[PDB]
């Protein structure tokens, strides 16, 4: 029985900048259970915009990219001002790979390991601080 994280239990909301739905996303593994209130990017265009232009993001926040079909994803940091960790999630809802410390404005492609069901973006360096690793279960 874990401590009840208020962010996990709170109803979905709407982001005041993007208008996107905010939903709770959990990441669970050996390090424990982590919770991110995440903007939900679904359309191809929503996913192409990502977190471009944003100048701040809380450690408690993220953006979740939900993909159907779950085509292999490749990301970049054009117009992205803040560093991010990009967590790629496979078809079993487990983390495949992480592009850690993706660099602001960097156009270098950041590929998923394979067919990508979801992507979770959180603040740069946070995955390692938290202990999030490939194999961890991501739920939304």
């Amino acid at each position: 029985g874990g401590t009840k994280t208020a962010a996990e239990a709170a109803a979905p909301a709407v982001h005041p900048v993007s208008g996107l739905q905010i939903v709770p996303v959990t990441v669970t593994g050996t390090s424990g259970r982590h919770v991110f209130r995440s903007e939900l990017a679904r359309t191809s265009a929503e996913q192409a915009k990502g977190l471009m232009f944003r100048t701040e993001l809380g450690d408690e926040e993220g953006m979740i990219f939900l993909r159907n079909p779950p085509d292999m994803a490749t990301f970049w940091m054009r117009n992205t001002v803040i560093p991010l960790d990009i967590i790629f999630v496979g078809l079993d809802r487990r983390v495949m790979n992480i592009a850690a410390n993706a660099v602001p404005y960097d156009e270098t492609p950041l590929p998923a390991a394979g067919p990508t069901l979801a992507v979770l973006e959180i603040n740069g360096g946070l995955a390692a601080r938290l202990g999030i690793k490939p194999g961890d279960k991501v739920e939304w």
